[PDB]
Parts: C-alpha cells; sequence; structure tokens
C-alpha cells in the first residue's frame, strides 16, 4: 500500500522515533508557521517506564504545506538535537517520521506564553494597565518577577554557549510550565533565505520589529549581542505584566528614535537596578552591552536579595 507515503526521504533517527499509536491526540495549542500545534498524551515516551503517559506537544506539518515548509520543520528538529537539553528552553522529546505525516514532539507547557501569563496576573491600581483575563490568578511576588528574567537568562546562556542565536527573544516566544519553569521557544529556527516585512503581524498581532537590535533594523545583521538587546525588551515586558514595547509609538518611527538616543522609560513598578540593566541591554554599540553570562550572575544576586513579601 503505497498510500499516504511520502514523496521524501524523512529521517529516522531510533533515538527519537516514536510510534504514533502511542499518541493520543488532545486539545489544539495553536497555529505554528509550519501547521496546528496539539496536545497528546504519549504512551511510554520514556522507554524506562512504557505503561506511563506523559504530557506533550506535537507540532504538525499543514497538508498544503511546500518543501521549504518541510526542511524548515526538519531543520528546527535537527538543531534541537545538536543544540541540547535544558531546563529553561522548550526540549525536542520525539518524532514521527514513519507510517503518516511528520510530528515533531516537544515540551508541553501548560500556562502558556509568557506575556498571557503575566497579564492574568495584573493586580487592580496604578502601576500597571488592566487584567484583560475571565479567569485572572494570584499576583507574583517580586522576587518571582525577577525569577521570570533569571530564567530566560539562564536559558539565554545556555543557547549561546551552544552558539545558537535566537533572532526573536520576546515574551511571546517564553512559555511557562506546570511548574512555573520559563522555557524558551523557537531558538532552533532555521533564518529566512528572503527579506522580511517589517511591517507585517504576526498570527498573533504582534510586530517583531520592536524587538531588534538597531543593527539588526537598519542592517539585518544578528549575533548573540543583538539578543541581548531583545533580552532588554523582555525585561521591559516582565516587568509591565506583558505591556506592549513602543506605546503610541508608529513603527515606521522606530529606527529613527533608536538612532537618536530614545529608549522606552522606566515601568512604574521597577527598581531603578533593573532599570539600568534594561539600559545596559540597549546600549547603541553591541560590544558594550553585557552578556547572557553577566546578566546570569547580577540576576541571581538581584533574585537573592528581592523580597517575595
Ligand atoms: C514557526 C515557529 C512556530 O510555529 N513555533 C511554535 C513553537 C511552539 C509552539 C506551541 C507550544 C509548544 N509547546 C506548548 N505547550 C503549551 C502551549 C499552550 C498553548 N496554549 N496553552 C494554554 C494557555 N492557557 C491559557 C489560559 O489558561 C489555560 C492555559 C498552552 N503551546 C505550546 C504552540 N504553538 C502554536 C507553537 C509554535
Amino acid at each position: 500500500g503505497p498510500a499516504g507515503v511520502s514523496e521524501y526521504e524523512l529521517p529516522e533517527d531510533p533515538r527519537w522515533e516514536l510510534p504514533r499509536d502511542r499518541l493520543v491526540l488532545g486539545k489544539p495549542l495553536g497555529e505554528g508557521c509550519f501547521g496546528q500545534v496539539v496536545l497528546a498524551e504519549a504512551i511510554g515516551l520514556d522507554k524506562d517506564k512504557p505503561n506511563r503517559v506523559t504530557k506533550v506537544a506535537v507540532k504538525m506539518l499543514k497538508s498544503d504545506a511546500t518543501e521549504k515548509d518541510l526542511s524548515d520543520l526538519i531543520s528546527e528538529m535537527e538543531m534541537m538535537k545538536m543544540i541540547g537539553k535544558h531546563k529553561n528552553i522548550i526540549n525536542l522529546l520525539g518524532a514521527c517520521t514513519q507510517d503518516g505525516p511528520l510530528y515533531v514532539i516537544v515540551e508541553y507547557a501548560s500556562k502558556g506564553n509568557l506575556r498571557e501569563y503575566l497579564q492574568a496576573r495584573r493586580p487592580p491600581g496604578l502601576e500597571y494597565s488592566y487584567n484583560p483575563s475571565h479567569n485572572p490568578e494570584e499576583q507574583l511576588s517580586s522576587k518571582d518577577l525577577v525569577s521570570c528574567a533569571y530564567q530566560v537568562a539562564r536559558g539565554m546562556e545556555y543557547l549561546a554557549s551552544k552558539k545558537c542565536i535566537h533572532r526573536d527573544l520576546a515574551a511571546r516566544n517564553v512559555l511557562v510550565t506546570e511548574d512555573n519553569v520559563m522555557k524558551i521557544a523557537d531558538f532552533g529556527l532555521a533564518r529566512d533565505i528572503h527579506h522580511i516585512d517589517y511591517y507585517k503581524k504576526t498570527t498573533n498581532g504582534r510586530l517583531p520589529v520592536k524587538w531588534m537590535a538597531p543593527e539588526a533594523l537598519f542592517d539585518r545583521i544578528y549575533t548573540h549581542q543583538s539578543d541581548v538587546w531583545s533580552f532588554g525588551v523582555l525585561l521591559w515586558e516582565i516587568f509591565t505584566l506583558g505591556g506592549s514595547p513602543y506605546p503610541g509609538v508608529p513603527v515606521e518611527e522606530l529606527f529613527k528614535l533608536l538612532k537618536e538616543g530614545h529608549r522606552m522609560d522606566k515601568p512604574s513598578n521597577c527598581t531603578n537596578e533593573l532599570y539600568m540593566m534594561m539600559r545596559d541591554c540597549w546600549h547603541a554599540v553591541p560590544s558594550q552591552r553585557p552578556t547572557f553570562k553577566q546578566l546570569v550572575e547580577d540576576l541571581d544576586r538581584i533574585v537573592a536579595l528581592t523580597s517575595n513579601q
């Protein structure tokens, strides 16, 4: 029965391949660029414990995907293998490349992306915009917030040590697990070979130009230093509990303003020290920004000294 055999040579890796009859597909987790992502229960994911079920996220390839799309999803899966596992990244768990459509299985983070996780925990009052959630959750302590930043910085320190550049580090690309662990998504994506549209929103309405370092805006240069710039924007997102960068600023104006030295103002509830860290990440000169190793050390100290009261 050649019915439904792929015309392509999809790479079977015995360490990672899972029979798809071990997956019980559940609710949707949203549209990715390559296709749906769906929650599933995987049976015997760990060969040590074959009778146990694990919740996982299954990245699928849409039926009308192109060959570039297929190649990009394979490239991300292979890059995840080379980068290796870390607590603060979305890890590869397995793949289904035989006997049906391509599935790439990655970790499930039940609380969803960090922007909406923080927005649902906004308290009332003057320091934050309103809470948009119809299921609002308990507010985080100051220490929790700095610990969110620390965990993302630790994940980025790991990725940079593996020579992985993220290129779109933003609160919407951080997921939060049931145990409130921060996990960076999309670090393994292959870079587009075509020029980008600065004015095209993501499927979730975001304008990624607002996280771009000026050398990426102006000259399309991305380094670990430009990821540190983005991390500064992510810091501002954290201390506004999910705010939208550059409020009121039209995107066509952003490079002119940045070039003239405009930077976002300090959020109302943010220490001078954390605002200085944000501003250091936004140094005009890439060589003068802190490294992720340095951000990790400083945030570790700040977490220790920040009240959870
Ligand atoms: C092209 C790049 C791309 O498509 N990237 C991409 C990467 C990962 C994911 C996911 C994904 C992976 N792992 C996940 N775990 C959980 C979730 C998730 C989605 N919604 N929720 C629930 C949020 N609610 C909020 C209200 O209270 C209950 C929880 C969890 N998503 C995960 C998903 N997608 C689309 C991509 C794309």
